């Protein structure tokens, strides 16, 4: 039995996403067919977005038709589930600066018409400005101390007014000694001067330690 989750485009195999490319697995994940309609396993130990959803995040904003700027796409594992979610009329702009990871992303996009690989450094969005059109959501998982400044720069460049951000923050990646709680609070403090308004925060439960997701609205 597979049923729709509260989040549109997300499903619960009593977590899964509807396969944009039936019969194909991206990174070895298993799938289930319901009669005709194929779904792919979405693992919360592997995907911070899956973990947040299981952990009861109120909004993810990534939904059918959404245009998503994805910072830190890596090889495309979570990106592939985002691609399923946004569907044929949505888009996933997958920013990754590793050329090796880039190769897997590029190969992934060959099979998935809604993924746009962007193999560039997210710190310099002016360099890839022509490749990206305004987006509805920024999802960020770059694991960098300056991630908040990165998201802000990308927001001013690409995120529509009223658009949202979903930001994965590994505390010990910003400051290895500080309490996670103090790290989260410091990051959230930085957002006011960019007109980024946090709306919720949650930590990623048993899947990831001292790891928060912050969801908010930009230029509301
Ligand atoms: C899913 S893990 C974190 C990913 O973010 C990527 N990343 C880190 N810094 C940057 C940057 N400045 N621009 C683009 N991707 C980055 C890393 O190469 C890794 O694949
Ligand atoms: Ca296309
Ligand atoms: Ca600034």
């Amino acid at each position: 039995m597979v049923e729709p989750h509260r989040h549109e485009g997300v499903f619960i195999c009593r977590l899964v996403t509807k396969n944009l490319v039936p019969g194909e697995s991206v990174y070895g994940e298993k799938r289930v067919s319901i009669s005709k309609i194929e779904y792919r396993a979405w693992n919360p130990f592997r995907s911070k977005l899956a973990a947040a959803i299981l952990g009861g995040v109120d909004q993810i904003h990534i939904k059918p038709g959404a245009k998503v700027l994805y910072l830190g796409a890596a090889s495309g594992t979570t990106v592939s589930h985002v691609s399923d979610i946004v569907g044929p009329d949505g888009l996933v702009y997958a920013v990754e600066f590793s050329h090796r990871s880039g190769r897997d992303l590029i190969n992934l996009a060959k099979k998935r018409t809604n993924i746009i690989p962007v193999i560039e450094d997210a710190r310099h969005p002016h360099k890839y400005r022509m490749l990206i059109a305004m987006v509805d959501v920024i999802f960020a998982d770059v694991a960098q101390p300056d991630q908040t400044r990165i998201v802000a720069l990308n927001a001013h460049t690409f995120l529509r007014n009223g658009g949202h951000f979903v930001i994965s923050i590994k505390a010990n990646c910003i400051d290895s000694t500080a309490s996670a709680e103090a790290v989260f609070a410091s990051e959230v403090k930085k957002m006011q001067q960019e007109n980024m308004k946090p709306q919720e925060q949650l930590t990623l439960e048993p899947y990831e330690r001292d790891h928060a997701v912050v969801v908010g609205v930009y230029r509301p």
